[PDB]
């Protein structure tokens, strides 16, 4: 919509104020000017029609409860898209500044949140798996990098490219909590997750059987279910992503650790200069190794420990 950049305040999903960019015109809308072509945030309002009406709101307010999914959608948008932006370079998904859109209020007690192809969109979760899954922030960065993914190497999401696409949103989406600096770990979606239970997750990076996935090549899924087990088979490539960054002895293999800023480093540069749709584990270690190469060197740690994480996961 047309109007002026205004600031409005509210409470994000666990209770948080925050301050949000919006719009005005007659009514105050989620619509952040202040990056590339806009973000935009919408109310799907229980429904499945996408994309909804675009938040739009009285007084520039945002504390009631039915706000808040809106407040994190709008907010950790804005937090991805300035990560991409001040650590890669890159100007929203696209590259060009696309608009980025988000839908809340996604059906009624919708346990998940994804990207459709063309915006995110967050369901409530049912209270007890989940409440609203836009206030996590690596809920949030996850489904923004299969954009990202969809616009760079294109991994088809089935079997091992399907699960290296994975890898790479719970990577990127766990270095945008970082980031962010906000109770930093390597588990995905913990914030929203179970609100009856502490300390767990969907998924773990550092350690992927903590959940029943794999933590080594050799225990790779290779039936049918979850398109060949991308949700599963992912496991292999965070724990290889994990060792990287943070080093560690897995089945008797050493790692020495980068650190986080090399790992964004190395992978962001595999995503964007080497993998493909077909890209498969042994050509996403290439890719890495190469990627670590061009950046530090051939003979550097950093490349010497991206051979050491693959063969402690059995990637060769
Ligand atoms: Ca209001
Ligand atoms: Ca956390
Ligand atoms: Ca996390
Ligand atoms: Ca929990
Ligand atoms: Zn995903």
């Amino acid at each position: 919509i047309t109007g002026t950049s205004t600031v409005g305040v509210g409470r994000g999903v666990l209770g948080d104020q925050k301050n949000i960019n919006t719009t005005y015109s007659t009514y105050y809308y989620l619509q952040d000017n202040t990056r590339g072509d806009g973000i935009f945030t919408y109310d799907a309002k229980y429904r499945t029609t996408l994309p909804g009406s675009l938040w739009a709101d009285a007084d520039n307010q945002f504390f009631a409860s039915y706000d808040a999914p809106a407040v994190d959608a709008h907010y950790y948008a804005g937090v991805t898209y300035d990560y991409y932006k001040n650590v890669h370079n890159r100007l929203s998904y696209d590259g060009n500044n696309a608009a980025i859109r988000s839908s809340v209020h996604y059906s009624q007690g919708y346990n998940n949140a994804f990207w459709n192809g063309s915006e995110m969109v967050y369901g409530d979760g049912d209270g007890q798996t989940f409440i609203p899954l836009s206030g996590g922030i690596d809920v949030v960065a996850h489904e923004l990098t299969h954009a990202v993914t969809d616009y760079t190497a294109g991994l088809i999401y089935q079997n091992e490219s399907g699960a290296i696409n994975e890898a790479i949103s719970d990577i990127f989406g766990t270095l945008v909590e970082f980031y962010a600096n906000k109770n930093p770990d390597w588990e995905i979606g913990e914030d929203v997750y179970t609100p009856g239970i502490s300390g767990d997750s969907l998924r773990s990076m550092s350690d992927p059987a903590k959940y029943g996935d794999p933590d080594h090549y050799s225990k790779r899924y290779t039936g049918t279910q979850d398109n060949g087990g991308v949700h599963i088979n992912s496991g292999i490539i965070n724990k290889a992503a994990y060792l990287i960054s943070q080093g560690g002895t897995h089945y008797g293999v050493s790692v020495v650790g980068i650190g986080r800023d090399k790992l964004g480093k190395i992978f962001y540069r595999a995503l964007t200069q080497y993998l493909t749709p077909t890209s498969n584990f042994s050509q996403l270690r290439a890719a890495a190794v190469q990627s670590a190469t061009d950046l530090y060197g051939s003979t550097s740690q950093e490349v010497a420990s991206v051979k050491q994480a693959f063969d402690a996961v059995g990637v060769k």
